[PDB]
């Protein structure tokens, strides 16, 4: 897990105003929900071959799909895979006003075949420590809420809670995590996107997209579930089912 | 349906800042939904002894509970009745990034109990018009989210689709409608909750909460599904189940 096949290239400007172009194929759990008729209204991870991790406030149900593979969402010449989801997993403690524990697990029908351009993020253990300050990247096509078509990225630090809620008061809970508002927006984060951070050579999924600012500001940060506070919970999902 | 036992009394004070509060009881058909362990997350609207509607972005679940009844959230003196849910029926028509077709279907385990506060709203039919300007009314303990504990109400007039994209752009469905900017604020609805409007000597469902101004600005208005496109779904449902 999270060792691409295709290495990524990050320069100077993923770490300003709305970051950079990804080079194709080079974050290659990054997945795209989809509606019956075809919509993208979300993003999300490939853990393994048969699951996927994304947001609860995502709302997926048994009729979206799973696309993996893609890069260009204006292309039809991009090999891909639609992938039918068999059962919905949301987590039990997610609240619609707060919007904490906000993760969802989605088990597939059958199974993706992971190749150069299809494979897993590595998943943190419980007590893994990403340290405020850190540098991490979060992927997505999140600026076409508002545009490039190609999956962008993003270079921004992590924050501690503390210097969090300078931003967004008592809204910031212990499930969650804020990065950025460095000089670069985290608009490119899909509800439900990954936050990655790379350690001894692998990528670690270290937060899911759950709500950034109103206005895309480059002096206000993301807000995302803690994945650290919630991987117990998705061990026990695949382990039952 | 739609003539309370108690008959509301709504002033003027009704009209401006932020609305007043309610007659004990006048508004019957209203009720919370709480989580397991008793928070108050959304609102929604009986429509028979077994039917709950809410909106669909609540995400409500089967361990989530309605209370029926309630006056003062503060109080543990009032009568009420807190009722399970045995399954819950949402809209598949839900798109969690455009908020369209905003609705969902509680049904309960076992029925309420009707009475002098505990009552139906009426459904209006699918092709009834509520115009432009008609004064109608938003309840509940939206306020409660930024206080007071006990069940408010504002007067506020319907817009037009065409005017309200003059604050909301092209956020703004067909499945959907507004109500405000008149000089007094929609922050007193809770999610899910009821706008209604009276007709003949009833009052009768016109709008479901679904997003408002992040201000609660006098002069921006509050955007609600409409009833009218949804019922009905509703009412396939209730045969259906």
């Amino acid at each position: 897990c999270g060792v691409p096949a295709i290495q990524p290239v990050l320069s100077g400007l993923s770490r300003i105003v709305n970051g950079e172009e990804a080079v194709p194929g080079s974050w290659p759990w990054q997945v795209s929900l989809q509606d019956k008729t075809g919509f993208h209204f979300c993003g999300g991870s490939l853990i393994n071959e048969n699951w996927v991790v994304t947001a609860a406030h995502c709302g997926v149900t048994t009729s979206d799909v799973v696309v993996a593979g893609e890069f260009d969402q204006g292309s039809s010449s991009e090999k891909i895979q639609k992938l039918k989801i068999a059962k919905v997993f949301k987590n039990s403690k997610y609240n619609s006003l707060t919007i904490n524990n906000d993760i969802t697990l989605l088990k597939l029908s059958t199974a993706a075949s992971f190749s150069q351009t299809v494979s897993a993020v590595c998943l943190p253990s419980a007590s893994d420590d990403f340290a405020a300050g850190t540098t991490c990247v979060t992927t997505g096509w999140g600026l076409t809420r508002y545009t490039p078509d190609r999956l962008q990225q993003a270079s921004l630090p992590l924050l501690s809670n503390t210097n969090c809620k300078k931003y967004w008061g008592t809204k910031i809970k212990d499930a969650m995590i804020c990065a950025g508002a460095s000089g670069v927006s985290s608009c490119m984060g899909d509800s439900g996107g990954p936050l990655v951070c790379k350690k001894n050579g692998a990528w670690t999924l270290v937060g899911i997209v759950s709500w950034g600012s109103s206005t895309c500001s480059t002096s206000t940060p993301g807000v995302y579930a803690r994945v650290t506070a919630l991987v117990n919970w998705v061990q026990q999902t695949l382990a039952a089912n």
